[PDB]
């Protein structure tokens, strides 16, 4: 391990280098661009001087420790050290957490408004953020959780003085942070993909003919059947996927109310048989019921939600759910599932949501659906279709910067796993567990998230555009000089 040592003293020197120059780089781009110079940009900037405070006066004396073999330092030369790797560490994931809220929000709010979001409070929750940071890394001083390791010539805190500490300080710290960042870019990769799903040439009101009124007297009669308040189900039929099942048994439950004759029902979809007998059994049994297992065309599909009243989406289920919203261009009001996805696209003001597996809360929805007079209907039409041409406004737009930060944070989760799981193995048995964990394991943790103050602004410039162009920006004006002729 002789060489190992000076290995280890390498990767903190390429780390402490990379530190100063490549976040003082993004503190000044950020200021010197004026397409950077967002207030939503104001986390980046926290962030990048959580990296560097680790590379000023912590990470330089873990260098000559190395050389040194041992802490030729005093002890508050160990405890600040520790300290300030702690309001850094700590700093790092949620400053992170920060941006992918503020991202989250930044969709929503370009949905719902024609006027980009703002990010005013953008200094008040950074300043709250430091606040929270040091209130977590402060208790650690008084506790004496912080001392040096042989093993990563460092002064870092010690997993093993208080598992009660480093349970906390991985569960709040960042099994917490972590959970509300996958659920963030969880949340934005499904509203990207309905942005790049819809299709407003297709799915479009100018394909039709006639007024809404006589294209569905127009439908109804093909059927054979009359006027009515027509739903429309449209999707495979299986046990607990597309919940047809759920449709079915909540049809019977309507079929003895004297509500049920003013209702028209056109079931569309093929799967279990079943299901498929069940179908035309009540198709028989009632008259109002139409089920139809051929395959429909596109072009028709579009013709029956311009024409029906409501469309139900009764998924168990249903992650993106693009039929919705297809729906809604052509004003079927829809009634679906409260499930992620649907809940995203379905606001209360355009559809009807309903708890998903229940025939009874579904009937008694479809029940309040026919309670709606021609006039209530207009308007619900006109906020369905409102809200699926907010989702095609986005499609021009320039999705690069959610990339760039996801990948920020996928970094850092790559480099704090380690550490995190080593501190929960640690957490078990103090005692049993110094020597049960491999040195190789150990030391590579903890450099790893050492080697991670370095790497934000590396990811910057080999991915986000604006970020590569002010950093040969800023190089370029410091190396070439002014001169006369
Ligand atoms: C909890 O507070 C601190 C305070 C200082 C630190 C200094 C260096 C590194 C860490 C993270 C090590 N925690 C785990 C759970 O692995 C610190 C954490």
């Amino acid at each position: 391990p002789s060489w190992l040592a000076s290995a280890l003293a390498c990767v903190l020197i390429f780390t402490i280098v990379v530190d100063i120059l490549g976040n003082l780089l993004v503190i000044l781009s950020v200021y010197r661009n004026k397409k950077l110079r967002n207030a939503g940009n104001i986390f980046v900037v926290s962030l990048a001087v959580a990296n560097l405070v680790v590379a000023i006066y912590p990470y330089p004396l873990v260098l000559m420790s190395i050389f040194n073999n041992g802490w030729n330092f005093g002890y508050l030369h160990c405890q600040v050290s520790a300290f300030l790797m702690g309001l850094s560490v700590i700093g790092s994931i949620w400053n992170i957490t920060g941006i992918a809220i503020d991202r989250y929000l930044y969709i929503c709010h370009s949905l719902k408004y024609d006027k980009l979001y703002s990010s005013k409070n953008s200094l008040c929750y950074v300043l709250l953020i430091w606040l929270l940071t040091l209130a977590a890394v402060l208790p650690n001083l008084r506790a004496g959780t912080l001392q040096y390791d042989p093993r990563i010539y460092s002064c870092t805190f010690a997993q093993s003085v208080s598992s009660a500490y480093t349970i906390a300080v991985v569960v709040f710290h960042f099994l917490v942070p972590m959970i509300i960042v996958i659920f963030c870019y969880l949340r934005i990769w499904i509203l990207v993909l309905q942005v790049r799903g819809i299709d407003c040439s297709f799915w479009n009101e100018s394909y039709l003919t006639g007024s809404r009124d006589e294209r569905k007297k127009s439908l109804l009669s093909k059927f054979g059947m009359d006027e009515g308040v027509t739903f429309m189900f449209i999707g495979r039929f299986d046990r607990g996927q597309k919940g047809v099942d759920v449709l079915l048994k909540a049809i019977e439950i309507l079929s003895s109310k004297k509500e049920f004759q003013e209702m028209r029902f056109i079931i569309i979809g093929k799967g279990d048989p079943e299901l498929e007998g069940w179908a035309r059994s009540l198709e028989e049994k009632h008259g109002n019921v139409k089920v139809i297992t051929e395959m429909l065309s596109r072009e028709f599909v579009r013709e029956l939600y311009g024409s029906v009243d409501f469309v139900i989406i009764p998924s168990y289920f249903e992650p993106f759910g693009l039929v919705a919203l297809e729906a809604m261009c052509l004003g079927a009001i829809p009634i679906a599932s409260a499930v992620g996805g649907l809940r995203d696209i379905i606001t209360n003001e355009t559809g009807i949501l309903v708890k998903a597996g229940d025939p009874g809360e579904l009937a008694n929805a479809i029940l309040k659906a026919l309670e709606l007079s021609r006039s209530d209907l207009s308007k619900f039409r006109e906020n369905c279709k409102k809200r699926a041409m907010s989702f095609s406004k986005l499609k021009p737009q320039d999705f690069r910067n959610f990339v760039t930060m996801f990948v920020v944070f996928v970094l850092f989760a790559i480099c704090f796993a380690p550490l995190n799981f080593i501190g929960l193995a640690v957490a078990s048995d103090p005692a049993s567990m110094v020597p049960r964990i491999p040195e190789w394991l150990f030391v590579a943790s903890y450099y790893m998230a050492y080697f991670n103050s370095c790497l934000n602004p590396i990811i910057y410039g080999l991915l986000d555009q604006n970020f590569r162009k002010e950093y040969r920006r800023i190089i370029v004006s410091l190396c070439t000089a002014r001169v006369f002729f």
